RNA sequence: GGAAAUUAUAUUAAUUUCC
């Protein structure tokens, strides 16, 4: 039905329609490792403070980094149920990384699984080779992406 | 039809805007 270019443009439109973002393989990897740096020890941050922590540190290598773009990455993890959220009446909620997502491998798998879930919600059928290219810019994460698809079905 | 920024406690709702 759709060629690869069409599947890709429709995938990123569906991601952006949920207030989520993928910043590209290198920038997304660094954004997620900064989320881990802030939260792996169980610190409880508001969205404001997590976004500040990650943006200003990305900015030198990735001048495109904004509150908006990094907020959209944090929203992808939020939609993925990666955070334990503490509500505070008439105040900002605090967020902690659930214990099972306090390594890069586990957090990155949950992140990837959520983008595949968005593809499934949007009716976009994308093969593991295209997923590896989209999320990693290489063909060395095909088996990883295949595993994620099969665990979602 | 697509994109960016900005706001918010968002499994999200809007605003503004340079195609
Ligand atoms: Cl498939
Ligand atoms: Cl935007
Ligand atoms: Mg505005
Ligand atoms: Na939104
Ligand atoms: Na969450």
């Amino acid at each position: 039905h759709q060629n690869p270019q069409q599947l890709s443009s429709n995938l990123w439109a569906a991601v952006r329609a949920r207030g989520c973002q993928f910043l590209g393989p290198a920038m997304q990897e660094e954004a997620l490792k900064l989320v881990l740096l802030a939260l792996e020890d169980g610190s409880a941050l508001s969205r404001k403070v997590l976004v500040l922590f990650v943006v200003q540190r990305l900015e030198p290598r990735f001048p495109q980094a904004s509150k908006t773009s990094i907020g959209h990455v944090v929203q992808l993890l939020y939609r993925a149920s990666c955070f334990k959220v503490t509500k505070r009446d008439e105040d900002s909620s605090l967020m902690q990384l659930k214990e099972e997502f306090r390594t890069y491998e586990a957090l990155r798998r949950e992140h990837d699984s959520q983008i595949v879930q968005i593809a499934m919600e949007a009716g976009l059928r994308i093969a593991p080779d295209q997923w590896s290219s989209l999320l990693y810019g290489d063909q060395s994460h095909k088996s990883h992406m295949q595993s994620i698809i099969d665990k979602l079905q």
